[PDB]
């Protein structure tokens, strides 16, 4: 409908600048397009900077914090300080001059840096982008973010007063499968959570059901369990979540399925980019969003491992029928 200056057609001017927010996070903080640890870190980034919302504090005479609102951003200061936002600054820098720079606000950066970020790995579906979230916002309360030692009920609890079921707990985890650690155990910098960190697959689902047979690291971190192989590193949370009978059949049913995956996670994913939000007060921008390579890998049990490997955890389905490949266990390299 509207022609931007560069040549661009997309559906609403509103959404010419972020053609040049595009261009930027690709060749800058992105490095040429690529799925690598700045993604990685902008997914923790929006993830912390969404749930720190809560309608109990809200209920309870108190701020409850703003969502989706930038203020991992704009009161780094404060927020940075707590226990689950280590190691973000470097990247919450980065976001920051893209932000003034563009003059677009921090809250909608961070929403369109993720979408952007997941359209370089291979088989993420097309996240949905909405402009128009007020760059104004007040400090994060403290304690909103789920720890990966906190109980399953308490997960639950915290997700659920956010505005999360069970199920979508679930599927935002998806993001898990493009993941490592650095903070959690310093001696294994970017372990990963699945044996595919670069691409968007249900891999983490499969492998964090394994039995844990091997500490990756010559000591355990925080929050560390046995992972099913050298080189990846499990949190106990994730171990948890795919044992518990509250969460475990939507794990299983995330096994065998990339596209039922992406669906969920893009859904939940929408959800969460506007708490503190009307999604029908902002601009829908999507078009922006370019698709993703296409995923053509089945999913499969890694090593010589098999379904006996597999803690089944769903009482009520059987384990969905996945390939299994030649031993020996493999070791994964650290993540890029
Ligand atoms: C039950 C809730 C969850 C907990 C307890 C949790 C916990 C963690 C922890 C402890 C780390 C390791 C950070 C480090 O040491 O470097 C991690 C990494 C990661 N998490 Fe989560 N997480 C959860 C949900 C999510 C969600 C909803 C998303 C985003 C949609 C997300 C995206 C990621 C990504 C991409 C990484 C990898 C970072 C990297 O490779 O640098 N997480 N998560
Ligand atoms: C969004 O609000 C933040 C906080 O007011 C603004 O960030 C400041 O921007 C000025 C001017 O560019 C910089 O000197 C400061 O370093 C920034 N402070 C922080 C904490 O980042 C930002 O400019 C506002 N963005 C828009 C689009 O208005
Ligand atoms: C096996 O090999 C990988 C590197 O190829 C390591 O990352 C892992 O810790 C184990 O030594
Ligand atoms: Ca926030
Ligand atoms: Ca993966």
């Amino acid at each position: 409908s509207v022609t931007c200056p560069g040549g661009q057609s997309t559906s609403n001017s509103q959404c010419c600048v972020w053609f040049d927010v595009l261009d930027d996070l690709q060749t800058n903080f992105y490095q040429g397009s690529k799925c690598e640890s700045p993604v990685r870190k902008i997914l923790r980034i929006v993830f912390h900077d969404a749930i720190g919302f809560s309608p109990a504090l809200t209920a309870a005479g108190q701020f409850g914090g703003g969502g989706a609102d930038g203020s991992i951003i704009a009161h780094s200061n404060i927020e940075l300080a707590f226990p689950a936002n280590g190691g973000l600054t470097d990247t919450i820098e980065a976001l920051r001059a893209v932000g003034i720079n563009h003059g677009v606000s921090f809250g909608d950066l961070i929403q369109f840096a993720t979408a952007v970020g997941m359209s370089n790995c291979p088989g993420s579906p097309r996240l949905e982008f909405l402009t128009g979230r007020s760059n104004s916002s007040q400090p994060s309360p403290p304690s909103l973010i789920p720890g990966p030692g906190n109980t399953v009920t308490a997960i639950l609890d915290r997700m659920g007063d956010a505005g999360f079921s069970p199920d979508e707990v679930v599927d935002l985890l998806a993001a898990h499968s493009l993941a490592s650690q650095e903070g959690l155990n310093s001696a294994i910098f970017r372990s990963p959570l699945d044996s595919t960190p670069q691409v968007f697959d249900t891999q983490f689902y499969i492998e964090t059901l394994l039995k844990g047979t091997t500490q990756p690291g010559p000591s355990l971190g925080f929050a560390e369990e046995l992972s099913p192989f050298p080189g990846e590193f499990r949190m106990r949370s994730d171990a948890l979540l795919a044992r518990d009978s509250r969460t475990a059949c939507r794990w299983q049913s995330m096994t065998s399925s990339n596209e039922v995956m992406g669906q969920r996670y893009r859904a939940a994913m929408a959800k969460m980019s506007v708490l503190g939000f009307d999604r029908n007060a902002l601009t829908d921008c999507s078009d922006v969003i370019p698709s993703a390579v296409s995923n053509n890998a089945a999913p499969v049990i890694p090593g010589g491992l098999t379904v006996d490997d597999i803690e089944v955890s769903c009482p009520s389905e059987p384990f969905p029928e996945i390939a299994t490949a030649s031993g020996p266990l493999p070791s994964l390299a650290p993540a890029p």
